């Protein structure tokens, strides 16, 4: 079926946004969220899978990363690179595939 | 006996030095160390007591502070304001007294 793919480059976390934490055991929650628009819209939300295909993380603090999928519409999806506490992310990229349901 | 007093103002931790940690359970150890010279030297090392008399610390991370006394000579002493991990110190001051032994 209609299969589409792309890659989100989140870059250095200095440019990421503070976001409220959804977990009281995590603080300093930060993310680079993007609304991705499909090159060809679907009529119904496709299945999207995310894959972390680049990481550059500081060794002196724990590695803490999430590739978050927030929502999928027929025309796009919202995803983020997400970290917390004292992790330092110098780069992170998320490869993705969408497949008609 | 000859009693002397003063106050060390360490200021904002952005200007503090990274120092090697003396405790594997502490990282990001940082300090503002000063070599204090007594206005009137002693012939023997006096007793020095340190007191933390100013603190301005960020509430979003734990408060972690030490007023460290490293050494005392007849002519002075070495002390520091010391913090670690993700504590943010905006100001810290150490009042001190020296008393002939
Ligand atoms: C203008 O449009 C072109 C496409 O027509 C685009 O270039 C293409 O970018 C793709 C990523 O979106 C890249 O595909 C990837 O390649 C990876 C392997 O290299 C794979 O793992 C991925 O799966 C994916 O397939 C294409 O190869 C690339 N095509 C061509 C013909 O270049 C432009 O994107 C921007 O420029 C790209 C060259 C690339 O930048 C380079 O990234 C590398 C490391 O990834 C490195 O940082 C380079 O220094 C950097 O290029 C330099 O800096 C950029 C900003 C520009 O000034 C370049 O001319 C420099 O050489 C990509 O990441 C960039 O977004 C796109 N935009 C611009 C401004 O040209
Ligand atoms: C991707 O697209 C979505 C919509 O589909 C968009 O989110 C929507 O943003 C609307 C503003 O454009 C917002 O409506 C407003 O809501 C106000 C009350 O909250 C009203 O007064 C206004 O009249 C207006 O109606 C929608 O509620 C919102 N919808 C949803 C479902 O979220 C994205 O916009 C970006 O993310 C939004 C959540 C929001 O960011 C948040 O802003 C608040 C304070 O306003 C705060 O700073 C939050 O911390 C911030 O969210 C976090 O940071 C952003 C940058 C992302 O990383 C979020 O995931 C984090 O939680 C909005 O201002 C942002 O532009 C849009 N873009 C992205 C990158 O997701
Ligand atoms: C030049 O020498 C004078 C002394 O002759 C010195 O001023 C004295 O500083 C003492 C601290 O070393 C201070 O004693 C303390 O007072 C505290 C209560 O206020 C007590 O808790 C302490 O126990 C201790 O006793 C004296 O009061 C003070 N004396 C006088 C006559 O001023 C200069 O030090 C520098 O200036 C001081 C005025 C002071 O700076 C001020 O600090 C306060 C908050 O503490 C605040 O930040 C003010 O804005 C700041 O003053 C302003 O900025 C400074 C940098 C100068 O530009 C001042 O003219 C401004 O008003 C002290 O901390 C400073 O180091 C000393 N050096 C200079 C450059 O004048
Ligand atoms: C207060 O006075 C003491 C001396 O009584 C002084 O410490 C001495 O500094 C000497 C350099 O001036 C050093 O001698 C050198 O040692 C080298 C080998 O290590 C030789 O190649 C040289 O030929 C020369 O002999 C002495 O070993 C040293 N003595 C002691 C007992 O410490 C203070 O200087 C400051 O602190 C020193 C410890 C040192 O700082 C350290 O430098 C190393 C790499 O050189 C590294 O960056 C450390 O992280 C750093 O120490 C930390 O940061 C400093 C700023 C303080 O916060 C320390 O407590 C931390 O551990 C020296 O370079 C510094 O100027 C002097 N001043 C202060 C503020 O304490
Ligand atoms: C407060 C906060 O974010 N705490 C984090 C916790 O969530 C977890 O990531 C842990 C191990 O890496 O490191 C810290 O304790
Ligand atoms: C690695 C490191 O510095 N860890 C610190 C630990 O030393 C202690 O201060 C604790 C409670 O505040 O917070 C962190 O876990
Ligand atoms: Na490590
Ligand atoms: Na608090
Ligand atoms: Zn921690």
């Amino acid at each position: 079926q209609r299969v589409q793919s792309g890659k989100i480059d989140c870059g250095n976390d200095v440019s990421w946004a503070k976001v409220p934490s959804d977990d009281p055991g995590r603080d300093n929650t930060r993310e680079l969220a993007k609304n991705i628009t499909f090159a060809s819209p679907y009529c119904r939300p496709p299945v999207v899978l995310l894959s972390i295909t680049q990481l550059d993380v500081e060794q002196s603090q724990n590695l803490r990363v999430i590739a978050r999928l927030y929502s999928v519409s027929p025309t796009g999806f919202k995803a983020s690179c997400y970290t917390w506490h004292n992790t330092k992310v110098y780069s992170m990229s998320i490869s993705w595939i969408s497949i008609e349901n």
